[PDB]
């Protein structure tokens, strides 16, 4: 993984930069230090009340000059220490916000020159390096990697800074105070890191393990899904759920482990945590009774060295985010540093004024960039005189089109040049090199706006009657015309959709009004039907009027037009003179001429489910009984700590007998060890209770989920929210992810109500005021952190959704870049992308502005709350009401209580995520289908005849219900005879097949199977005795055996099936041929096979049930030469004795069937056999009198 020097990085920052930079540092900086600072005000306010305990403590000595010298003491020292918190803290405030509000700041000020000189950099750009990188990838940099560079120049190294202050802070506060305890802490540290180390290598060994497990069965998932069709056409349902479970309780069993593990390894760091309690205080109060350390200063050295260590902890991921930032900044600036080799953004060349007209090509030696082992043109010698228009022919290679493309200097040739008159294409600027050079491409193309503006885009001082003119130069003025917004029609990708004639002729404006004198055509006819190519070639062949045109058309019709005839053989041009020289010459033109004669929207719409997702995992009860009481214990293990806590500080802060300071001393500090082995038993515990049992329900779940998924219509797969990839996505993801919220979210919302529910208890009897004080503050505090991630996530969308509107524009004018570069206009784009950019560059100021009072309104009452709970409890234990310890305590119990409950949530998986990714589970499960293939109800009568007949029946599509397909059509089909189904297009071509298999319900009307109606048969059983072949046909990546014998389920096929099935489809040939015997495994995986062998095997696979019913719907499209009659030859001999019904455009092969019939709109129109219908004259004789 590269990056970039982090110098450079900050290459596009200035003096208000630097300066908003360097003054937000040292903001950062001081902020940093606040918190060690804090704990050694602590420290010095603990040591007071240490001194008012032992004194009032051991019996008595004076009433009345106690009030004096305690009471009024203490007041006079808290009216001190107020103003110190209250001081920090309101300074606190002013350095946050400085610090967050000035980094934001510099950072989108430096983003925003970052993004347009990076979008400036990729239209500079020739195209040669667009063939070379992938445009899908390098829009998306755009947008992802520039906002992944402004995220690591901002606010993260701002909190690294305030980080690094907190850790040096810590550390010299924790030296200053107290020299031995510090080294104690730091001696206890490098075991912490080391174990954090090695846990976190064993989590991850896991996790990459479970990648390539589950990835088994994710394979027969996403190969089911893909062949889905044929797979409930072929019932094959149950061996597929089947073969999907037998790679689930191998890979998930692997996960098992790692949960455990995990949870181990959480339990091994409270434990090495509480364990460095334990020791840390059994040393700094037997420090303290020697009466070298005070108490305040054990728990200022030790809180600030506490501190100072989990700061690196939270600088960690501010400094991967300036990490990876670099390795983002690497692409983008690469891009900006470099200049391409055609420049093509400045003149640096001359502009003729004459300005001519005549093409010549000397010596032309090219190979393309993708590829320099395979040259192109070789020696390429071509001349264009005047006005004189030059046709390219010869079907040599893409030399034809490279001519062009060299023409308008895309590239630039490799050896020889490519002159315009007496000058070089190259002596001249490029952007008016293009400027006079007009094209029209192969592939026309609009951009998203009016027709009016898609004009502009050929030239921009351009008033709207020349822009009419224009369009009515290119035969376009009668349909836009007619338009209904007129020129105003929007036109492009999104919104009204053209004719491929008109969309290019359109263009053929657009390139008339630069007015060009060289005029390019790349295939500008092709890709269009015949009716269009009239007008287009009509409106083309007036613009080669007073202009040099070189076209390239694959219909020689328009080409005999033309005034020179260039042919390509190989890399030099052999032929070329006259139309009649080359004909005369018998060339390759002659020869030519003889031979040629979607996360959101998924995420949206299901509403529910309150706490129903339970009852799933609710099939294992132990593992949650055991779940709930561990949770409840490693929950109630925090207040424990907090009272344990304020008994160590108690016991030197309430004096007592000093013969007692050792002895409750080292009983509260291994009392802390104790406690941390029960920490470390709890999530031994719960890693085997909840672990396991959102693992197993995960297994389970998918099971089931893809048992629902087999039993939908085939109405569901055809609904655009359900593709093989966000199905095989959601049986991936958001099936495992359901365990999140069932057993993780048991368990932390039962060690958050043991611990703040116990906690408050505790605190309630040690304080009343002080307790409610404290249950005002904290949840007023907690409310501020769900704000502060509200505006925070909020404006974090509400900024990408007004960024949108520049994406757009990136986009579009990177997908059509090698278009819009033809049309110049690169510079208009930025001027787009920049006006697109203002608005939310405008709004990054007060942005930053409430990012700043945001995260200091969070932060200023942070230490407020210490300054409002020390000051009322010091309040109540000077007076009668007690006492220091039991203030302590309730601050303790309460507050890290409430930090506690914090890294509990923190610790499970997403509520959120994890609930609405289990409702899309627990609806997929609960989905009831029109058509249910596992109903075991069913007729199976013992007649084998098979008779269809459609009477009615009139249907639509529920993904669709637009222009219905069938408004009631009806027909029949008696035993052996076969039926055939002529029309303009597909609906209801393949429709009726799909209704006879079974896969929608007809609105009104019935379809009649022998004398039943199908809907009383049995699903399953239907299709069993429904043979169906498709015109892509799907195999598995299992086997050809298997394949073949697919076709009938519920049995052994056994050899003999497998080759009698085999020998009459005729592949019996194919499979001794090729070795090995069907063990062979198709495709992709193994060997490649064509259509035609492919297909064969699909119809001996639909063979091998005995079909009575086979359907042939439009089986092959993609088959040639002397494979399509092999493949039909073999269907012949399994068509007699069976029903059929065979969909074909070829028209060749129906002429021979029993019935064939006409469907027009939804309806028949005409029936009958072929000569019968052909002597009819209707629309059945318009129709075959195109196969000449
Ligand atoms: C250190 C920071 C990560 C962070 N700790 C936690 O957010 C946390 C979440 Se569970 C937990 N701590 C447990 C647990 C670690 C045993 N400890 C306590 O409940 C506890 C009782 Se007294 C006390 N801590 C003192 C300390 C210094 C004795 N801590 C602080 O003044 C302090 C200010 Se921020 C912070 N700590």
């Amino acid at each position: 993984k590269p990056a970039v020097s982090v110098l450079t990085m900050f290459r596009y920052a200035g003096w208000l930069d630097r300066l908003y930079m360097l003054v937000g540092t040292l903001a950062a900086i001081i902020h940093g230090v606040a918190l060690p600072l804090m704990m050694l005000i602590f420290g010095d306010m603990t040591d007071s009340f240490a001194s008012v305990g032992q004194v009032s403590k051991q019996s008595t000595q004076m009433s009345e000059a106690d009030k004096r010298a305690m009471f009024a003491k203490l007041e006079e020292e808290m009216t001190t220490y107020a103003y110190y918190y209250t001081g920090i803290g309101a300074g606190v405030l002013i350095v946050a916000y400085i610090q967050v509000s000035f980094w934001c700041l510099a950072a989108g000020r430096q983003i925003h020159k970052i993004r347009q000189k990076f979008f400036h950099a990729i239209m500079n750009q020739e195209i040669g390096w667009f063939d070379v990188h992938d445009v899908g990838e390098l829009n998306t940099r755009l947008t992802d990697d520039v906002s992944k560079i402004n995220e690591g120049i901002g606010d993260k190294i701002g909190m690294f800074f305030q980080a690094m202050a907190t850790f040096f802070g810590g550390f010299i506060i924790g030296f200053t105070r107290g020299w031995k305890l510090t080294l104690v802490i730091l001696a206890i540290s490098p075991v912490l890191g080391l174990s954090a180390g090695i846990w976190a290598k064993i989590l991850s060994s896991f996790t990459d393990k479970e990648l390539h497990a589950y990835a088994k069965a994710g394979a027969v998932a996403e190969e089911v899904l893909a062949a889905i069709r044929t797979v409930i056409a072929f019932g094959g349902q149950k061996k597929e759920l089947e073969r999907y479970n037998n790679n689930l309780e191998e890979a998930k069993r692997l996960g098992i482990k790692k949960a455990i593990t995990a949870n181990i390894s959480m339990g091994a760091a409270f434990l090495l945590i509480y364990a460095s309690y334990a020791l840390a205080f059994w040393y700094g109060t037997s420090l303290v009774i020697s009466k070298e350390y005070s108490i305040g200063q054990v728990l200022t050295v030790f809180f600030s060295v506490l501190i100072g260590a989990f700061s690196v902890g939270q600088a960690s991921p501010n400094i991967e985010a300036f990490a990876n930032a670099r390795g983002a900044a690497y692409e983008v600036f690469k891009i900006i540093d470099n200049k391409p080799s055609i420049d093509s953004f400045s003149k640096s060349g001359h502009k003729p004024d004459n300005i001519q007209g005549n093409l010549e090509f000397k010596n032309i030696h090219f190979s393309y960039p993708s590829r320099k082992e395979v040259q192109i043109l070789k020696g390429l010698n071509l001349k264009v005189k005047s006005g004189q228009t030059v046709a390219l022919v010869g079907n040599s290679g893409c030399g034809k089109s490279t001519t062009v493309q060299l023409m308008q200097r895309l590239y630039d040739p490799l050896d020889g040049m490519v002159s315009i008159d007496g000058q070089d294409i190259r002596t001249i600027n490029v952007r008016y090199l293009r400027e006079i050079i007009g094209v029209v491409s192969q592939e026309p193309v609009l951009f998203a706006t009016t027709i009016a503006e898609n004009i502009r885009y050929g030239r921009e001082d351009v008033t709207m009657d020349e822009i009419e003119k224009a369009v009515k130069e290119a035969n376009a003025y009668d349909f836009i015309m007619k338009l209904p917004h007129q020129f105003d029609t929007l036109v492009g990708e999104r919104g009204a959709q053209l004719s491929g004639g008109q969309k290019q002729r359109i263009a053929i404006a657009r390139a008339l009004v630069r007015n060009p004198k060289i005029l390019l055509l790349d295939e500008a006819t092709s890709a269009l039907d015949t009716e269009s190519e009239a007008v287009v070639q009509a409106a083309l062949d007036k613009a080669r009027e007073g202009r040099t045109t070189i076209v390239i058309a694959h219909r020689l019709s328009t080409v005999r037009n033309a005034d020179v005839i260039a042919g390509f053989d190989g890399g030099v041009i052999v032929e070329q003179g006259n139309h009649d020289e080359l004909m005369r010459e018998k060339g390759i033109y002659f020869k030519l001429v003889m031979t040629q004669t979607k996360e959101a929207l998924d995420e949206d719409v299901p509403p529910a489910s309150f706490w129903r997702i339970l009852k799933l995992n609710s099939t294992e009860w132990p593992y949650f009984v055991v779940g709930i009481f561990c949770a409840i214990i490693n929950g109630g293990l925090q207040p424990a700590f907090s009272v344990i806590f304020s008994k160590v500080v108690g016991v030197f802060t309430n004096g007592g007998p000093p013969e007692t300071q050792r002895q409750n001393s080292n009983l509260f500090s291994l009392l802390f060890l104790i406690l941390g082995i029960i920490s470390f038993i709890t999530f031994f515990l719960q890693g085997f209770t909840f672990g396991k049992a959102g693992e197993i329900l995960t297994k389970r779940l998918r099971y089931m989920v893809f048992k629902s998924m087999l039993r939908q219509d085939v109405s569901w797969f055809d609904d655009p929210k359900n593709t093989t990839g966000a199905l095989t996505t959601r049986l991936a993801n958001d099936a495992a992810q359901v365990k999140g919220a069932t057993g993780s979210r048991l368990a932390v919302i039962f060690q958050n109500i043991a611990n703040l529910g116990t906690g408050i208890i505790i605190s309630l009897i040690y304080g009343w005021q002080l307790t409610l004080l404290l249950l005002a503050i904290v949840p007023i505090i907690a409310i501020a952190g769900v704000v502060e991630m509200k505006m925070l996530s909020g404006q974090a969308l509400k900024d990408k959704k007004e960024l949108e509107g520049s994406g757009k524009i990136a986009t579009e004018a990177i997908e059509n870049f090698r278009t819009v570069v033809s049309l110049t206009r690169e510079q208009k784009f930025e001027t787009m992308y920049a006006q697109s950019l203002q608005i939310p560059y405008r709004n990054a100021m007060k942005k930053a502005h409430v990012f700043g009072i945001t995260f200091s309104f969070t932060q200023a009452m942070m230490y407020f709350s210490y300054a409002a709970c020390f000051r009322f409890g010091a309040y109540l234990v000077t007076q009668q009401l007690m006492t220091f310890e039991n203030v302590l305590l309730v601050f303790s119990a309460i507050v890290f209580g409430a930090m506690a409950v914090g890294q509990v949530s923190s610790f499970a998986p997403d509520y959120a995520k994890a609930t609405v990714s289990a409702s899309h589970i627990i609806r997929i499960i609960e989905k009831t289908p029109e058509i249910d293939s596992y109903s075991t109800q069913g007729l199976k009568p013992n007649m084998l005849e098979g008779n269809v007949q459609f009477s009615g029946v009139v249907f639509n599509y529920p993904t669709r219900p637009s222009i219905p397909v069938l408004q009631g059509l009806s027909l029949e089909v008696k035993k052996g005879q076969t039926l055939a189904l002529v029309g303009s297009s597909g609906c209801g071509k393949s429709t009726v097949v799909q209704l006879l298999e079974r896969f929608y319900d007809p609105m009104a009307g019935s379809v009649f199977l022998d004398g039943k109606e199908i809907k009383q048969l049995n699903v399953q059983w239907l299709r069993a005795q429904l043979g169906i072949v498709s015109q892509e046909p799907i195999l598995f990546d299992c086997s050809i055996a298997e394949n073949i014998a697919y076709g009938d389920n519920s049995r052994v096929v056994s050899y003999e099936e497998i080759v009698r099935a085999a020998k009459e489809a005729n592949i019996h040939q194919f499979i001794d041929s090729l070795p090995d015997k069907y063990n062979t495994r198709v495709g992709d995986k193994g060997t490649q096979l064509s259509g035609g062998q492919k297909q064969r095997i699909a119809i001996a696979r639909a063979l091998v049930r005995q079909p009575h019913i086979l359907l042939l719907d439009e089986a092959t499209s993609a088959l040639d030469t002397e494979s399509e009659k092999v493949v039909q030859e073999a269907l012949d001999k399994a068509r007699e004795g069976r029903t059929c019904i065979v969909i074909a455009h070829r028209l060749s092969t129906i002429q021979n069937a029993d019935l064939i019939v006409v469907i027009q709109n939804g309806k028949v129109k005409e029936h009958g056999t072929h000569q019968q219908l052909l002597a009819q004259k209707g629309i059945y004789f318009s129709m075959v009198s195109v196969q000449a």
